[PDB]
């Protein structure tokens, strides 16, 4: 059974639901029409399910690639957002919620990895990859090392891997391309190279992982980490006087990292997908709206053009949107786990010496094509 005369939402309880709450209050102080927010645990993992006998929530909030699977199973309602309207919103944005051509959610915030540096002992951070062999050099002459952070992860590595020529699929008129992967050509090699150059040299140590890096980066042995808005206030609470800014360019390429977009689907069960297409169009993404959301639980960067102007003024901010708008868009095809698994294996393989980076990478293309 569906509902009818209402809309009830679902929202993980790590976003700010009371704000979101707020809103759908002044929604029914205008429309009469009641709002109801959820955040139910492994919420991701109870959509498929009821949503697949025609039940749950109207409206659903989670990371976009997840949304693909739900796509797939046909879960998801297809939107209808005029050309006025997209054009209020980042136009890399919409690329995030489209699958098989269909615009199928709408979206919310922005999340990327940025370089976060120590101001005190760094207060100009470089803006090449190349110059860090040198300046950890320098530092290491003061018992100081320049970067860490980490490296059994492919999400983290990726970034330097891309920036001259890597790629996952490649995308073109709203369509992923399955067999035309780029973790087997020229600049992924030359990315992946200077990784494995930097740990031969002892500029950073194989083993390195999150926990480790975020400790040397808070205790300020290191002068900078890489990391997204997930750590900002782990940082606080250490105390280190940090900045946040764009990542380092390899080759005069930008970092490409991965690119989270929160994003809002509407139950193709649902009958109330008008009242939803209006709430979310005309009081959600309003200055107003995600206004509230934010001050209940930050945002981080947004898709709404007008109010990511607004909260720019934070340098911090700032840079997660430059570095998304520089960076690769995560693919929502069935096919991107394959390529997780094929290109950990191949980080760690070159990292460790078990394999070249020619045939670490080589290996990798094989099985994620096949
Ligand atoms: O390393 C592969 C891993 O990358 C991504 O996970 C990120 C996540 O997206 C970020 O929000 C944050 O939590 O850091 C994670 C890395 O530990 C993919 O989302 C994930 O599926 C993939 O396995």
């Amino acid at each position: 059974k569906i509902e009818e005369g209402k809309l009830v939402i679902w929202i993980n309880g790590d976003k700010g639901y009371n704000g979101l709450a707020e809103v759908g209050k002044k929604f029914e102080k205008d429309t009469g029409i009641k709002v109801t927010v959820e955040h139910p645990d492994k919420l991701e993992e109870k959509f498929p399910q009821v949503a697949a006998t025609g039940d749950g929530p109207d409206i659903i909030f989670w990371a976009h690639d997840r949304f693909g699977g739900y796509a797939q199973s046909g879960l998801l309602a297809e939107i209808t957002p005029d050309k006025a309207f997209q054009d209020k919103l980042y136009p890399f944005t919409w690329d995030a919620v489209r699958y098989n051509g269909k615009l199928i959610a709408y979206p919310i915030a922005v999340e990327a990895l940025s370089l976060i540096y120590n101001k005190d002992l760094l207060p100009n951070p470089p803006k090449t990859w190349e110059e860090i062999p040198a300046l950890d050099k320098e530092l290491k002459a003061k018992g100081k090392s320049a970067l860490m952070f980490n490296l059994q992860e492919p999400y983290f590595t990726w970034p330097l891997i891309a920036a001259d020529g890597g790629y996952a699929f490649k995308y073109e008129n709203g369509k992923y391309d399955i067999k035309d992967v780029g973790v087997d050509n020229a600049g992924a090699k030359a990315g992946l190279t200077f990784l494995v150059d930097l740990i031969k040299n002892k500029h950073m140590n194989a083993d390195t992982d999150y926990s480790i890096a975020e400790a040397a980066f808070n205790k300020g042995e290191t002068a900078m980490t890489i990391n997204g808005p997930w750590a900002w206030s782990n940082i606080d609470t250490s105390k280190v006087n940090y900045g946040v800014t764009v990542l380092p360019t390899f080759k005069g390429q930008p970092s490409k990292p991965f690119v989270g977009v929160l994003s809002a689907g509407i139950n193709a069960a649902s009958p109330n997908k008008e009242l939803a297409k209006e709430f979310l169009e005309n009081y959600l993404l309003t200055d107003e709206g995600l206004e509230a959301v934010n001050k209940d639980k930050p945002l981080g960067a947004v898709a709404l053009k007008s109010y990511e102007e607004e909260l720019a003024k934070d340098p911090r901010i700032a840079a997660t949107m430059e570095n998304a708008q520089k960076g690769e868009i995560m693919p929502n095809i069935p096919q991107m786990s394959a390529f997780w698994y094929a290109v950990r294996t191949a980080v760690i393989n070159a990292a460790s010496g078990r394999q070249t980076v020619d045939e670490a990478l080589k290996d990798a293309q094989t099985r994620i094509t096949k």
